[PDB]
């Protein structure tokens, strides 16, 4: 039940090096229903946003939203989610279809690019997480 915005954002240092995820949940009265900052070892940036789409999608599926807007600001991310993009990497084939498989618990999604300026929650909690790892 119920609509949810869902921001994302990947943090990495390196190719691969440490990296961290952000996601934030918001209604639309426009509250932070649930946030959150984690590290997740070491990663590549284009694994990150990847990773911290998964994180919003997860959080979001566990409060049992069923609409979500995604928001994010990778281009790689969409396009590939969003089927314009496809991959040889099979490990981020692997989070495409983990991804599709979340999505499948909702009954609507969207995707929309933001500027990170625009996702700076997000950013500021992957990034505060990844300046402690
Ligand atoms: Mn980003
Ligand atoms: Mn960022």
């Amino acid at each position: 039940g119920g609509r949810v915005h869902a921001y994302f954002d990947g943090a990495s240092r390196g190719n691969p090096g440490p990296a961290a995820v952000g996601w934030v949940l918001v209604s639309g009265d426009g509250g932070i229903v649930a946030e959150g900052g984690d590290t997740i070892g070491r990663a590549t940036n284009n694994q990150a946003e990847y990773d911290a789409l998964i994180a919003a999608l997860e959080a979001a599926a566990d409060f049992g939203f069923d609409d979500i807007e995604l928001r994010g600001d990778s281009q790689l991310v969409e396009k590939q989610l969003t089927g314009a993009w496809d991959t040889n990497d099979p490990d981020l084939r692997r989070k495409r279809v983990r991804a599709r498989e979340l999505l499948t618990g909702f009954d609507d999604w969207s995707i929309t690019h933001v500027p990170r300026a625009t996702n700076e929650r997000a950013d500021a909690l992957a990034n505060e997480a990844l300046d402690d790892a």
